[PDB]
């Protein structure tokens, strides 16, 4: 039971790398080249592109990817540098679970389970509240229930070897 | 006879993967650029373009790729750890099996098998009804039919090998 | 006289896999971009490109010459499990031949000779018969007659192998 | 004590390259296209932007990388061509604390801690002032608090270790 | 003599590769897109690129570079194969030397020693002579007198060691 | 003194290489597109935007870098072929201390040691004289006084181990 | 009783008169200058236009007015050769009776009480059916209803009149 | 006192007519022409205006000169058909003030004592509320009170001799 | 009957002029800047109104108003200087007589009875067969409609005298 | 010598209305048509035209010509009722004298002695301050100047005649 | 026979007037603002249409139709005066005639029989010779033809009269 | 003698008054909106337009006809006031001569004796020198000298008069 833990973690830490790697970025490519605005004002779009846009999932999703598998680099520079193993082991499964949960959670608190296709926009240089209009709405709410299901996924196979070992 | 059902299942696989890896990421590139609608609405184009289009072919077809793969990764995870084999080959060629069968289905509930030239569009913030032109159909229309007939060919040689173990 | 033509099969595969992998895909990169038409219509210029150039000759080709390795990807994944070859020797050879004149054929009569730079259009929404005009025809000429000697020099070596076996 | 902040600060340095090497290059890559000011007269877009931003943020930081990383290839170097060590050691730790440490101030001292959305431009051809607007600026914020960051954590791990030897 | 005639011929070849290769796709990237005539004819800038750089400079260097590497790949082939030599090493030294005699009185009679910045043009559709502008003649200039005298350079040594085996 | 000579030598000239290769490809990408005259004149940038920038900076560094690493190659093919030594080593040193003084000096003469940002052309087909303006000047003219600093340093050097052996 | 009622006839004509040749030109100058359609159809305002407004109000104004002063002028012309006079006045009377009813019936079914600010049209070449908005509604609603109430009390005079003859 | 009244009561009349037939068309000439508001919504300006300004201020104007002239006409028109007066002089004395009263309380009902410059308007088709801007309103205002004083010594004057006669 | 003959001919006549000459003039204003066809080609509209509208109705009408009246102003002429009269009188009824007849004629031949909003256009430099668009094509019709009409009575009433006479 | 006065003062009155009425009325015609200011923003033309004129020379001459010519309307008035005159004949002198004063004194005022070629403008909505440019200084200024000098005359001449009765 | 000539005469003169007076100078109000060549150099449209038209044809109609008056103007003034008359009445029958007949060989000098629709122009700034094209051709020649008519039925009736004088 | 200088100086005068009132305003109409400099700055053309026509030719001419009849009016006045002749017919002539001489002196200084194509500009805001091109050049010398010729014959005249009173 706990032998294929191990093996399921790893295929879907590799299926989520590689399902980031390969096709996102080229999704939010025009992200900013496509966005429009109702309005006849120098510097709107820029503004309100801000406003709605804040961090891109994509760059969010890199820094998650890249931030979740230090504990392992960490690990294995010990062990090489070594050329109390058991409290390592313990130590840096505490920390992933630590570091799945905040970004899960960050996740939720910063995007949300949609993208809309109408934005209403009231910030300096527009005049009073303008609509904006967002480009391929549909394609990046896929995007995010997916990479969501997956991060679920590896939270619960985490949990779940933290309390085999206990 | 079982002999060669191995060899051509690899053929046509590295085949598929070829070609989608190598062409068709440059007849989809100018999808949304080229689409174009007959109106003075602003946002219009937008709407209608993800009306049309809700997830781009060459989406589908490499989350398709990977997710075909994965019951290979695992067999290969498990042997590498292992450094009751038969029962995880039955079941991972009843995996695989399954997998294909749901993916072709899904494609065609998506997509059919033809690309039209026109698109009638009623979405917000479009007035009525308005008419759109698309990019490069005939090419499309030809890559999707190659494509639903290399992934039947898979489907029979897994039964195939399927009602030979039995 | 035998021995030669093994080689020279070698660098004529090699030397027509160069030129294309190298240069021919930068030639054809604005094919729609700079293409033209003489009207006020909004949708003419799609349409109308899409019937000069149902399929563009760069993915033919490509198609074409992963097409014409198969047979020795397909001999050489048997011969890897074996660890009757005449047999397979001679059946690959007659569908090498096969598969090369079927090619040079389809090419023949899907695109001729030459490329011109005008183009007489009268399809929907275009409002009786339009003029348009291409870009770069000298050189894609050029190209063709180029593609067309090297493919049959290659289908008169094959048929010289072939009658020598017999 | 002294174990564990080699591991660290390899681990720090390397984290830090890759955050550089895959996302930095395309947030900046729209910077002067997508900036505009409000005027009529030609040339004033390009003066403007020049004025803002002198040099920009990822030109320097691979700069810094590059040049934060000589003491160790001279280092490198000698001992290939040695095919007292220690004085060696103790003057390329000097080095790198000194050249951090430069680094970092200069950073403050060019570009301080936020990126504003508007800028004011008195510029010849520009007639008095004139009001221009930024492109993606909290994004630009959020990397610059970053990279700040990260080079405190190494400034403080270099003292450290100069400390310990001492 | 002789020995260091084979050094600088590997040397120059190998300077001719890099300096074609990394440099020069980038000089003749935006040929078509900065060509211009002042005319009000739709399709007319077609036409006069087309007759002004039929073929363009860097494909015909492309394909010079890999016509004239030919030979040796067909001695390596053979001596690989083995596992008359001394004619198979007459007949490809007397074959490069006619290729690059060829290939550089082609290169002097299709483009000359110049690129003028001006053109004029008398083509279908533009009504009787225009007047078109080139982009960066400078530098094309200068590169095609450098290849020049490096083609020159390669048919002095090739001859130099015909006539000394004789 | 003649030991660390040859390490600083290696460092510098590695240091120049990753410079050049890694950045700065990016800052002249957009050199001839954000180019612009004051004028209504067809043909007039493209004269004087040739005029001003005869030979692009990067163009001549990697010219340089390539023809200043000839004598290496040379000897080492040399080497390689023997399987008067001194004699080829001193011709090399010679060599080199001549090609990077000539570069220098080339350098020097071609650009001096600023950007200006005003230009005034009077070239055809433009009307007595006319003003443009440049794009990034002060990153260009920063990027100019760090090469000309580097290549210094490295005569320097050169020199030094010239009259080290005498 | 039959006294005033002439003073206040010819009141009400020149009144009303008065009011078409002095403001009523000018009203309409702009109606299809400012006539527009949402639409990228060439040709769609004209037929828009030409199916909305028919016969422009004031031509329909000018001619009625001329029409209905035509018995006054036969009787004038009449006396004049002169130089049964009582037919002659009940005869134009009864003239002058019916051609006012039946303009005012015709100005109800041409053009009704009010002015909309939009009109849906479905005219040849515009496809299916368009937005189209109009200049100056309010105040031609407001001449509209004017001018019925005049010739409402003209008709009501001219009664009163016929009935006091008898 | 009553005999110099008459005289002033005529030069009021006369001046206020030319001041209106000779400038005031000129004024309004470009009303809606140089109407503008900030938007990219087709049909916007047309409702924007028509709700700004529903009776132009001059239509308004003619029309009260043209009604309150009509008494004198009609007196006119009966003495020259007489060829009680002095009841008709009482009635029409009586109508003249009242009508002249009517007048001055709606063009305060609909106009006020000033013209803004900006005006905010939230009529289909626009989006939410945009802002407009107004031609030539500090001229416009002006007028306003220039024509409300004389209205006002106008109707003074014609009490005056109401109560004169009593 | 004879006498009212010459009462409704002098008021047929007045009438014609009088419609013409208030309101035709404003019809035709805009015949040209609202003409329009679907081309890219410079001078193709000049051509195509040229050849639908060779001589515009307006001027048709002010020729043959001004012809038919000179009889009239030969007479007055003639007996004013005279300060056989019967002659005069019936040569100028005969003349009148054919004038009439021939410029209805024209009339029909020049124009016929309808004005349709398309038209067809097949002349230099217009390239093969193009598509244009009619300002006011129904009030021009009725227009048309209007004066054959009254030109018809007109004829019917000088035939009547032509015949009273003998 | 109060003879010759009167004669002049009626040929200045008549030469200054002839100078006004002719030609006056087309020197301003283009008045904002050909107003412009360095900017993009909408709406800020017309705040700045209207804040550099607020009242158009000509309808201020016309203004002050039409009342400097109400005396000798009251006295004709009062002389043609008549059917203590030297009474009127003083008041209406003195009246004439104070008008012509107060409206020399309102020119110099309002408008000065030139018109510049620019104006700078800090009004809502545009930003900080912006430079505008005129139409037609030169021939405003000289008729500014000429229509000072007769108004000059006029006043002098009227305070000779005045001192003449005393 | 000579008594019908003065008629005549005067009826013809009066005739050519009304027409060049009524509709001459609506046919020519948009000659320029029509006029178009195909180039994109600024200031070639004023040039070509300045040597294609020199002086407009309506000026020069005007001109001759007030010159030829001056004769009897001369006349009037002279007998006028008065209050040998025959010596007068000769010379200015023979002046007559000089004028006129001069006046008709230049218009066939200066403007021929047709009007073409294109124009070959070769003036500074145009690069080489430009086609451009011309504004309403077939009612401008048919308005010549009917001028020269006019004027030759002139110049015989006054060549009558004076070999009736003698 | 004496006796017809006086006709021909009211012939001359009468019909130079003709050819300014009748043609020469539509002539001028275009001279601003058809003036174009080669240029992208705004304001150029305003300030190059005003520098290159300070007053207009038409507005001259007419100052210049009403200044030169003003003795007339004056002599006239004083006629009609009288209901010393000799010695005011004496002054009147004198004046007229003086006047016409200045004004014809004035006319050679301001225009000369052609009207250029082209104008060459150096007022700010236009940077160095700019060309800039005229509307009806040649039309505009033709009245110029025709102008001329007029005024000096009338000097000649007047001049003649003066002689024979003496
Ligand atoms: O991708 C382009 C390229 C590749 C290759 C190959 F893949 F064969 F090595 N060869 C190139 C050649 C060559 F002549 F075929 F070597 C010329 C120009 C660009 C080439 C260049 C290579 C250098 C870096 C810039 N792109
Ligand atoms: O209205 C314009 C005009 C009018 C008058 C006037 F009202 F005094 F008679 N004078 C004009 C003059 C004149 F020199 F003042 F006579 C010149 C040019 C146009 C004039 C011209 C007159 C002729 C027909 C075209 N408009």
């Amino acid at each position: 039971s706990t032998m294929i833990g191990r093996i399921l973690l790893t295929v879907v830490v590799i299926f989520r790398i590689l399902i980031v790697a390969i096709v996102g970025e080229t999704v939010y490519d025009d992200e900013q080249t496509m966005f429009v605005c109702n309005t006849l004002q120098p510097g709107c779009n820029q503004a309100c592109y801000d406003r709605a846009f804040p961090i891109s999932h994509i760059r969010y999703w890199v820094f998650q990817i890249i931030m979740v598998c230090t504990p392992s680099l960490c690990f294995i520079t010990y062990s090489v540098h070594q050329s109390g193993i058991s409290r390592f082991y313990i130590i840096q499964v505490v920390f992933r679970n630590a570091l799945e949960i905040g970004f899960l959670v960050g996740q939720y608190f910063l995007y949300g389970f949609s993208v809309p296709g109408l934005y209403e926009c009231n910030r300096y240089p527009c005049i009073k509240e303008v609509e904006c209009y967002v480009s391929r709405p549909t394609e990046k709410t896929v995007f995010l229930v997916f990479m969501f299901a997956v991060s679920g996924i590896c939270v619960v196979l985490n949990l779940a070897e933290l309390n085999h070992l206990g």
